[PDB]
């Protein structure tokens, strides 16, 4: 069995190996990469996402989200308070202000310490989930707006044609902006490219151990667990590495830098934080190996998780018993 300790693997594809996306994902899995839940891919030196980022300040962040925490430093939830619209140039200036900027630090490890000590006492503002792309149309390799669609994968594997579309999303971050513990919708893969700026630290639980994280989360957030049998789908709960280690939960950590891709694998729980002003692009995708995970994915039916149009068909075809209840949650 490859990668039996479920370590995060880092890949350095050549320009030739960067041509065929599906083939390279399958290669990484042949080496056991998926056992970690997360892999890093460093693009060949010949590749670029676009020529420059000099012209992005006029992108609008229609609904910036202030991420307000509740709880204790290592075990907290966050809610998202909507703020007034601002441009990427305005948000970058905000990120760099004395109130929001990254503090002095020695290295990534000191910064991580400071994040977990102090996160709850601040409310950073995240420009998340903005439909769009920063890849140049002429970038042919690993262009997250030109990937094979999940609808087409489901049709190829299962024969059934379904409605829905699959497009990327932009994320503009600042110091302490946080992504809560989650798997993807329908336990899909994700791919995330850090276009520019400061790093993103990730934490991940191996897919084979995801239920251990779920059981801890039920213990640590007992009201939320009574409210919903899949409350991690709400994407609000944070648990620190120290608390995970105290509770024996297997996990790994890695820091992504500008110019690097991360892939999350089906049912790989992940969480993390941004080091300073940055911009990432991410999209979900599927492979043949996903279908069995999609059939087994949990679902929130309490009403909180509220998701895209395209998830309807995935539930309807892969999970027909659950469909009626899940759709009640959507309506
Ligand atoms: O970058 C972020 O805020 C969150 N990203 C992801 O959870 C992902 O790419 O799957
Ligand atoms: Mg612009
Ligand atoms: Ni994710
Ligand atoms: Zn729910």
């Amino acid at each position: 069995a490859q990668n039996p300790n479920c370590n995060i693997m880092i890949f350095h594809p050549t320009k030739e190996e960067f041509n065929d996306f599906d083939k390279y994902i399958a290669y990484m899995e042949s080496q056991g990469a998926h056992r970690a839940g997360l892999a890093k891919i460093i693009p060949p030196k010949e590749w670029k996402a676009r020529e420059t980022y000099d012209n992005i300040s006029e992108i609008l962040i229609a609904t910036p989200l202030q991420q307000v925490a509740s709880g204790r430093a290592g075990v907290f939830t966050q809610y998202h308070k909507k703020k007034k619209a601002m441009t990427v140039g305005e948000y970058r200036h905000l990120a760099n202000s004395k109130k929001y900027q990254t503090p002095p630090h020695q290295n990534f490890e000191d910064l991580e310490r400071k994040y977990w000590k102090n996160r709850i006492y601040n409310s950073p503002i995240y420009g998340a989930d903005i439909s769009g792309s920063l890849f140049d149309e002429n970038t042919k390799q690993w262009n997250l707006g030109h990937l094979g669609t999940i609808q087409d994968l489901l049709e190829k594997e299962c024969g059934v044609v379904i409605e829905g579309v699959n497009t990327p999303y932009l994320y503009f971050g600042m110091w302490k902006t946080t992504f809560a513990w989650h798997t993807e919708d329908m336990d899909l893969y994700s791919i995330n490219y850090l276009h520019l700026g400061e790093p993103k630290t990730w934490y991940v639980v191996p897919p084979e151990h995801g239920q251990r994280l779920e059981r801890l989360a039920r213990e640590l957030f007992p009201g939320s667990s009574r409210g919903c049998g899949a409350f991690l789908r709400h994407k609000v709960a944070l648990i620190s590495p120290t608390v995970l280690k105290e509770n024996g939960i297997p996990f790994n950590r890695i820091t992504q830098e500008a110019g690097e891709f991360m892939v999350t694998f089906p049912y790989g729980y992940h969480a993390g934080f941004n080091h300073g002003f940055n911009c990432a692009e991410a999209i979900n995708f599927a492979t043949p190996r996903w279908i069995d995970y999609g059939k087994m994915a949990s679902q929130c039916s309490c009403g909180e998780a509220r998701v895209t149009f395209s998830m309807d068909a995935f539930v309807r075809i892969l999970q027909p018993e659950r469909y009626d209840l899940w759709k009640r949650g959507q309506d």
